[PDB]
């Protein structure tokens, strides 16, 4: 059993929580405490490989932690993630894409750029904006709803992919 460590980051109320709910326990949670972080594990076979995957799901305070750096050191793959409905979740990414770029040193990590709440009507960040960002890191978007399960198994297992295109597992 390979073990792959994931670390799911984005403002506050973009999903983080309800997309690992999704992948980790099949259900939609509609008001998850905004203040509990947690790693939390699921066992899945990617490409006929059993795989456990580690997953932090981030929260609490914004200024610069020092043993945030620690378990941003040890992650191997980030779900960057925004809201289609949050313009400024989506600006956030740029920020959230500089600091891990710093803590691992590379402009190489493996990062998959997600877009949630695919359900809600009348989206404020079109495709092309998070397509234009996703291509000029380098990095795949994947749209998702937590609400629908939409893209969720993709967004998850891209990243594992994405993991063992920079390493081997
Ligand atoms: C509602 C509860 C909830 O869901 N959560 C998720 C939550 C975690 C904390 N989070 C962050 N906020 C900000 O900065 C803020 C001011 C500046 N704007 C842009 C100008 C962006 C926002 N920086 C963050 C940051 F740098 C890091 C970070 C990274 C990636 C890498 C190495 C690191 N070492 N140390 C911090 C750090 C991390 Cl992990 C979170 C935030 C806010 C959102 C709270
Ligand atoms: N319509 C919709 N609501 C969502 C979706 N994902 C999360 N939510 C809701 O958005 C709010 C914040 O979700 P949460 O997972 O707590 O976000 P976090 O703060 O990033 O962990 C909650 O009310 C969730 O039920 C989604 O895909 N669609
Ligand atoms: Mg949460």
């Amino acid at each position: 059993m390979t073990e792959y460590k994931l670390v799911v980051v984005g403002a506050c109320g973009v999903g983080k929580s309800a997309l690992t709910i999704q992948l980790i326990q099949n259900h939609f949670v509609d008001e998850y405490d905004p203040t509990i972080e947690d790693s939390y594990r699921k066992q899945v076979v990617i490409d006929g490989e059993t795989c456990l995957l580690d997953i932090l799901d981030t929260a609490g305070q914004e200024e610069y932690s020092a043993m945030r750096d620690q378990y941003m050191r040890t992650g191997e793959g980030f779900l960057c993630v925004f809201a289609i409905n949050n313009t400024k979740s989506f600006e956030d990414i740029h920020h959230y894409r500089e600091q891990i770029k710093r803590v691992k040193d590379s402009e190489d990590v493996p990062m998959v750029l997600v877009g949630n709440k695919s359900d809600l009507p009348s989206r404020t960040v079109d495709t092309k904006q998070a397509q234009d960002l996703a291509r000029s890191y380098g990095i795949p978007f994947i749209e998702t709803s937590a609400k629908t399960r939409q893209g969720v198994d993709d967004a998850f297992y891209t990243l594992v992919r994405e993991i063992r295109k920079h390493k081997e597992k």
